[PDB]
């Protein structure tokens, strides 16, 4: 049900989450292509890079600073992208597919994680609050 394009190269988390969301809307783009479109470098992809690439793909985008109450809003549109700090990884992102109970269903491009359930507590600890929403225009 939840489509996720995993990363292989350590710098490709940005291209991966973008490819994942795009795939949900029926479009399939390679990591190599999105890496170039998002100006991804050795350090990874910036939030601006993800947004710029998405816009070039024909998606209406918006970046917001939110908190955990976001998941209590029943009209919330999934899936979307979030910026999470994992250890020294300052440019890691997850795809958020939904929420069930005290857990969220997330898509981590890390090939050893992929799609999994994560407690709201754990997620809240890693999340910067940044959320990127995309929609076909």
């Amino acid at each position: 049900h939840y489509k996720l394009v995993p990363q292989i190269d350590t710098r490709d988390c940005g291209p991966a989450v973008l490819a994942s969301v795009a795939k949900h809307y029926g479009s399939n783009y390679s990591i190599a292509y999105l890496r170039e479109l998002s100006k991804t470098n050795k350090q990874g992809t910036t939030a601006l890079g993800i947004v710029e690439a998405a816009k070039k793909l024909g998606f209406e985008t918006r970046s917001i600073k939110a908190d955990m109450t976001l998941f209590d809003y029943n009209d919330l549109t999934y899936p979307f992208i979030v910026h999470v700090i994992k250890g020294k990884r300052l440019q890691h992102y997850y795809v958020v597919y939904g929420s069930q109970n005290n857990q969220l269903i997330i898509g981590d491009p890390d090939p050893s994680v992929k799609v999994t359930r994560m407690s709201k507590e754990r997620f809240q600890s890693e999340w910067t609050g940044l959320a990127i929403f995309l929609a076909p225009q």
